[PDB]
């Protein structure tokens, strides 16, 4: 379950509607960075 303004480490995995999504970068994810609009560190599958 992604959470929204939320602190994410590398390697970690989160789930929007119905998606499968694996963080690879450390940051912060904010109401804007749900579409995975960054592949740069969101793998999706």
């Amino acid at each position: 379950a992604w959470q929204v303004n939320t602190a994410y480490t590398a390697g970690q995995l989160v789930t929007y509607n119905g998606k499968t999504y694996k963080c690879l970068q450390p940051h912060t994810s904010l109401a804007g960075w749900e579409p995975s609009n960054v592949p740069a560190l969101w793998q999706l599958q």
